[PDB]
């Protein structure tokens, strides 16, 4: 009953989720490699079998296990993009909730009265950070669109390239916040573009 | 100049072999990420700067980047596929001469004036045991025929699918060679099943 996609999908969130990634991968592979062997062995003992038969029937033998093979090795490879597309979405909420924390900071620093400069930094600079991890985890995520199947892959592809030019755009945004308070801008500045 | 794949491709046969994979993988992605992360931070300094100009350039700049980022992923994925079908071909060229080295044992054996059955066997054993291990390297192929792109992915697969149907009738070809002794195929008959 609990399949290794089935207990993945249903114990999220979780502190300790890389290994429950592994496991998971770990897991479906073991039991792939089961059926897999299972089918092979199977398919001898077929073609032993009606070897003494026509090339009609020997040879419709040999089109019902590669059939099955090709129908195993596929729902295989669909079970484990199910595995990574949901972890890859698991990570992005994860980076998600710190590029949040990491802004509701920045924007804490910004609005203090007396505007200490050097703060603002310490806190943006987490932003920026976060920010940039996830940039680089979105593009992880665009390079495992591998196993390329339907549309569904040039579909993701999209959702990838378009989450990829909010990320840029709202921080942007976040960096416009500054000339808001056009004072802590000049002190921070220069020092800015070098983080950049 | 000598590139990750370059390299490789050009330092065959290797004994050591998988460690020439490995350090290729590693060594051609490590230099991946070094590009990636030079056209991201390259992007940024693209939009900070034409920020205050219309939505024609930002928007411009945008489709620029977000195809130089698809332009290099594109690539990237294409040498590592370069890298695993070379390995993978390798491989199966190992394989195929153990295949072959044992089946001469196996011929060998059989030919024997005063058929000792239990060597007959000993060289047997050897022989579909090669056959099984390539039968399963095949299968891994198959499988990593995951990035698939054009129809290469296609066509592979028929070359692999295709590969994987001779390696079973080439090894019911090599089981029927028993019926030319008919001896030693009593005594080891019954055992012969066991291993199948």
């Amino acid at each position: 009953t609990p399949d290794a996609v089935d207990k993945y999908l249903e114990t999220p969130g979780d502190e300790n989720e890389h290994a429950h990634f592994q496991k998971a991968k770990e897991r479906l592979e073991a039991k792939h490699r089961e059926r897999m062997s299972q089918v092979m062995r199977e398919w001898e003992e077929a073609e032993r079998q009606a070897k003494n038969l026509p090339k009609a029937d020997k040879k419709a033998v040999i089109q019902h296990f590669q059939e099955k093979v090709e129908s195993l090795e596929q729902e295989a490879a669909n079970e484990r993009q199910q595995l990574v597309e949901t972890h890859m979405a698991r990570v992005e909420a994860m980076l998600n909730d710190r590029r949040r924390l990491a802004l509701e900071n920045y924007i804490t620093a910004l609005q203090a009265v007396p505007p200490r400069p050097r703060h603002v930094f310490n806190m943006l600079k987490k932003y920026v950070r976060a920010e940039q991890k996830d940039r680089q985890h979105t593009l992880k995520h665009f390079e495992h669109v591998r196993m390329v199947d339907p549309k569904k892959a040039a579909q993701i592809r999209s959702q990838v390239m378009t989450h990829l030019r909010v990320i840029y755009e709202r921080m942007n945004q976040s960096l416009s916040l500054l000339y808001n308070v056009p004072a802590v801008a000049e002190e921070i500045q220069d020092e800015v573009d070098e983080l950049l």
